[PDB]
């Protein structure tokens, strides 16, 4: 049950004035594509606070990638879901190397030890699904699953939340589908033919409700096991499987490349009003 | 659980090319605004057929308005949810005046007798909520609630379906909120101040999931009873209450005026590529 919004004073949306004319803001299956200027964060914050929303954020920091945690977490504190309940889940082979980061109120962090192992990146799907299944369902409403070699520079908030989302890979958002680096070998479960595909989604930022994320990660894990049994490894590993899944199960929101950007590689194009979550040199 | 979509060949959506540049296609709370060119109906038909979706359509035909049923139903057969399961619920004081309309496969019609009574238009909220509650929950997935003094001229399909939707009133989609005919007396439960409001929604086309429609109709009925006890009748009756509800509970899709148009009164502006559901002279 959703209680009523309070009275709010804000600018009237005008039907005969687009928010953005330079970009696609809705997919052909009627999922919003999230860009700056498409949302009123005050309305969305109200909606999600009235539900006492809890967001889980998963991040893997295995072997040398523990070095990225301090900046990742410190900047998440500045920019990720501020004002909402947040539970970080840090998966690592080195629990003692997790930095002691000071958290705002209503935010918590759990360190989950895993075994260290391409395979590091792939096995995230298993670890997220099997068997963090039970824990996530009890503790959070949404899960957000990201790469650690990153920093938050600007707002990443409840505008992303939805049953299932993917994020446009910053190298391919202007590309034709034939150019997307989908798995192209028919022998792989991740196979997508040259005439199929909506977008190329980045493996380092996806999420949704706990139920939908567990479905996605279970399916991707199962598909990766089939490939392993058949002696084939998808070209971009878990990302190839994520792309196959999101082709056949359309996301209910798509995040623009504001949400996953590499300024060193790609600069700061006019079409990006904000750079929210960005690559750190590795 | 949602099964996988099959392989489909269709045009690639391009992020740097809007579908429509002349109109707002997403609200500030990230609800799609449904216009021609924003959706691929083949994708949406697949999604909804894979769930074996059943859509209920409620329509009231009381006193002289039984004359509108033949054209309403015959044109609904041509244009409303074709290919999907449909259950019409015709509420009337004259069961014998309901015309015998030939239905396509997977479609059915029930005649529900009510007592005849502004008040005719208002009491729809009670009749929809109390006590068709039980029946609708067992029989359909979505409910669509419309005026009868209308005809379908073009496609109205699963692109509208969502947990809760309203439709832009064709007289006000280009208007400033101060001009909207909201109830303006603070003594009414439907009261909206001059500095509040997103859109003016038409009382003759709303819908959603059964649960969300029962919430809306229950709330509007309760609010109308409070007004009656306080000796006040909202300026546009049930529509005034619908507008209050949708201000405080944002719809998850908004239908463009393609979905509720009056050509005699308003012509055929360039911004309307299709006239889908239109007023009949009364
Ligand atoms: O030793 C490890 C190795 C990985 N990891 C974990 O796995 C995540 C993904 O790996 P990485 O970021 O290197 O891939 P990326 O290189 O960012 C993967 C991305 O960039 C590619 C170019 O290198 C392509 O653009 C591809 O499309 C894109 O997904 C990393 O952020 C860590 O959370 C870890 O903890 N320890
Ligand atoms: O004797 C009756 C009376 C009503 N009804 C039922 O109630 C529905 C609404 O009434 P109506 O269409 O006259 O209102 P509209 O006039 O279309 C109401 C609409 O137009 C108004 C102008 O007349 C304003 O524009 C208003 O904003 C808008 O809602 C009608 O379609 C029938 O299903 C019935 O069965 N028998
Ligand atoms: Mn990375
Ligand atoms: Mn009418």
């Amino acid at each position: 049950f959703m209680v009523s919004l309070p009275r709010m004073v804000y600018p009237q949306p005008k039907v005969l004035t687009p928010c953005r004319k330079d970009v696609l803001v809705v997919t052909p299956w009627l999922a919003p594509i999230v860009w700056e200027g498409t949302f009123n964060i005050d309305i969305l914050n109200e909606q999600f606070r009235l539900q006492n929303t809890t967001i889980g954020l998963t991040v893997f920091a295995i072997k040398k990638y523990v070095a990225f945690l301090k900046l990742f977490l410190e900047t998440a504190e500045k920019h990720f879901m501020v004002g909402h309940r947040v539970h970080y889940y840090v998966f690592t082979d080195q629990p003692a190397a997790v930095p002691r980061v000071t958290l705002g109120t209503g935010r918590q962090l759990s360190v989950l030890e895993v075994r260290a192992y391409q395979d590091v990146s792939m096995r995230r799907m298993e670890m997220i699904s099997d068997f963090c299944e039970r824990r996530f369902l009890s503790e959070v409403d949404y899960l957000v699953c990201v790469d650690v070699d990153m920093e938050f520079r600007d707002h990443v908030g409840v505008e992303i939340l939805t049953p299932l989302f993917g994020t446009l890979h910053p190298s391919f958002y202007g590309s034709s589908r034939e150019a997307f680096t989908y798995e192209r070998r028919p022998q792989s479960q991740a196979y997508i033919p040259k005439d199929e595909g909506d977008f190329y989604y980045m493996g380092g930022f996806f999420g949704g409700s706990v139920q939908e994320v567990q479905r996605l990660t279970r399916a991707c894990h199962q598909a990766m096991m089939v490939d392993q049994a058949n002696g084939i490894e998808a070209v971009w590993h878990d990302e190839s499987h994520l792309n196959k899944y999101l082709l056949r199960h359309k996301p209910t929101k798509v995040l623009s490349p504001e949400y996953l950007w590499d300024q060193q590689l790609l600069g700061w194009p006019a079409v990006l009003r904000k750079l929210r979550f960005t690559a750190v040199p590795k």
